[PDB]
């Protein structure tokens, strides 16, 4: 039983696998492989890199099982084939070094310090926080809200049926990314009008991804900053993963600005998860929880958290409904909150 | 769609970065030793490890969620048959291994930059702590000192195997090479009472080698020399040992470490290479090669070797690979070789 223990312990504290992962999916390796480059110099000459270090590499690939080896000829396994770049759930991206999120992970190799303050390392690393890093570097402001986006045509389908728009005429979605969510609402209530509020770079490509979906005439797009006030008013006001990226005293902030610009009989809805799941959920949860700390000193919240950040914001969570997930098998919830 | 949701599962546990640094974040505030200490309640554990409250039970939530801890009454923890591997008196010393402020796993950070060294071949330990290796150790005495403990840390049996590997009836003097705390030159001492011994190794290193030789009792036929093994041996020897040297420096560096032992062998005398011969396999044997070889080539551009390699690193010495014995570990379930090379 000790050397089972041995082996375990010695797999999870490993580096080196998941730095393997990530340098393959960043190379783009798998993709050249089923581009024909089976051979060693061919895909050497296609990743650029030296051809006895890529093939100590390709080792550890075959020895976990991403690939597997004619003599000299490798092809990706099943697993190894979700790092082609048009595989549905983006995994390639995901642990791509160049972009945006696998680059923001390198905040992890300062966990301790993490630990030690409660405070983001990102900084430490990269020189300015996260946010403000991205607004210096169009690449990563780009990659960062392709991959948030990756799934958006159906992402979004599920909480926007989990409300009802009768009675709304005004969305706002505050921090909305590429405009997803508020796409996938005007579709679904084509009454609806939707502004949504976001930061340099990404307003540019919310408004290309709302003009290709032929709602250019339905929602606008601001450049903006939420913690200042809001453009107007709404009938709803959308939070879809923004009150995670920030500590309990600007996740108020928001929160007021927010309470701030709704109409009267106005709702706010929270799309994110209500903490608590099994035991794959849980590890998802976990390395969300930790990416915001050490990210951006943010975190996941359990309902008795989103009831005193509710109620410091004046606020009340009115209902809180429970949403499956269509890419990835992880639970969502939408919470509801209404003035106190 | 069961076997999607099975392959995804799999890519992304095998990708996760923040795993290996969170056990590695427990073993550097040597979680476990103080929860075995008493400390259960996050309170007490954030006081002995100076940790904030909050912020150690996240961390926490994702050791008891990968099975290294676990809840038996509310808010207090214990470590699992898992977790109990990072008590930090435990044989196998992987507490320590881990610990980010000691030097194998503060090197490891140097992976964080493995594009690099694919495509180029060089180590990107450098780039990140402003010294290759071994200069890195040299200047920091602490990191050198952890690193000697790291690599001795089952010196008292580790070296048992070799030792009986070789015949030592015909040697009156071994030279070890870079031998690291005097470990294998003592195992052959306490085998063969005729030998004598001199341990080659680096400032700082070269005093804890001392300590222990004389701790041993041993100090009466092993000595030390502070030297550097690119320059001539500081003597002849009918036996000189290279354990876990070679591994470290690229071809051109690993031929010079050897001509330099050639040069310094007695009439008759052998080279014995402890390390691997390395070969492609399928058991877990193949994932501690693999983290070996490439640990090897972020950190200080150096190697594995299958028995091709080394034949030719032989010929290029003026040596010959004359047999190779198979070697079971005493600690670490991991098959190493030894191998015994003559003047061609
Ligand atoms: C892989 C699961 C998930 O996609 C869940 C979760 O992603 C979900 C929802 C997400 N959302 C836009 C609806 C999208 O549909 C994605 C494909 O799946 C998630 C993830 C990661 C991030 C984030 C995630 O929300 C972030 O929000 C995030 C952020 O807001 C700022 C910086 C970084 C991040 C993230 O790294 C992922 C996660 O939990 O990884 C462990
Ligand atoms: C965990 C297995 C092993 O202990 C084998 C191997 O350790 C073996 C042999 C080693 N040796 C002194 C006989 C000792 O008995 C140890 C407990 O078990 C090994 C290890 C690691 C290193 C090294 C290893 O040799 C190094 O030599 C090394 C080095 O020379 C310079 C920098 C770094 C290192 C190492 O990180 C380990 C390894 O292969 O990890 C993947
Ligand atoms: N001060 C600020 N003002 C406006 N938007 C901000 C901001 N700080 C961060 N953001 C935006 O908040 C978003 C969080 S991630 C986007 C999530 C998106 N709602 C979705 O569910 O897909 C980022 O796009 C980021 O650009
Ligand atoms: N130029 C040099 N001269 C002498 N020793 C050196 C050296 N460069 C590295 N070394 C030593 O080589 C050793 C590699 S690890 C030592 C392993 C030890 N022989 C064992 O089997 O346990 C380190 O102790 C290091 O101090």
């Amino acid at each position: 039983q000790q050397i089972d223990a041995l082996r375990t312990l010695i797999r999870l504290g490993s580096l080196h696998t998941p730095m393997v992962v990530r340098t393959a999916a960043t190379l783009r390796l798998v993709d050249h492989i089923l581009a024909g480059a089976r051979t060693v110099k061919a895909l050497a000459a296609r990743t650029d890199t030296r051809p006895e270090a890529l093939l100590r590499l390709i080792r550890h690939l075959v020895a976990i099982g991403l690939l597997e080896e004619a003599p000299g000829e490798f092809v990706p396994t099943e697993v190894g084939e979700l790092l082609a770049d048009d595989h549905p759930a983006a995994q390639r991206a995901w642990h791509d070094l160049t972009q945006a999120v696998a680059r923001a992970d390198i905040s992890f190799t300062r966990l301790p310090d993490a630990i030690r303050t409660g405070r983001p390392t990102y900084e430490s690393i990269y020189g300015k926080p996260f946010y403000e890093d991205l607004a210096g570097r169009p690449d990563l402001r780009a990659s960062f809200d392709s991959l948030l986006a990756c799934d958006q045509d159906v992402a979004f389908d599920a909480p926007a049926a989990a409300y009802d728009w009768t009675n709304v005429r005004h969305v706002l979605d505050v921090g909305g990314g590429k405009g997803g969510f508020a796409a996938a609402i005007a579709r679904r209530a084509p009454h609806v009008s939707a502004t949504v509020l976001e930061m340099a770079g990404t307003v540019d490509t919310a408004r290309s991804y709302l003009k290709d979906e032929g709602l250019s005439d339905r929602v606008d797009v601001v450049e903006g900053d939420f913690f200042e006030p809001l453009p107007r008013k709404a009938d709803a006001i959308i939070l879809s993963f923004v009150l995670l990226n920030w500590p309990d005293h600007d996740a108020v902030r928001i929160l007021t600005r927010c309470a701030e610009a709704l109409e009267p009989g106005g709702r706010i809805l929270i799309h994110e998860r209500d903490d608590l799941e099994n035991s794959f959920n849980e590890q998802f949860s976990t390395e969300l929880d930790l990416r915001m700390l050490v990210f951006l000193g943010g975190a996941l919240r359990t309902r008795e958290k989103w009831d005193g950040l509710a109620a410091s914001a004046g606020l009340v969570v009115e209902e809180v409904r429970q949403l499956p997930s269509p890419t990835i098998p992880y639970d969502l919830s939408l919470l509801v909150l209404a003035p106190a």
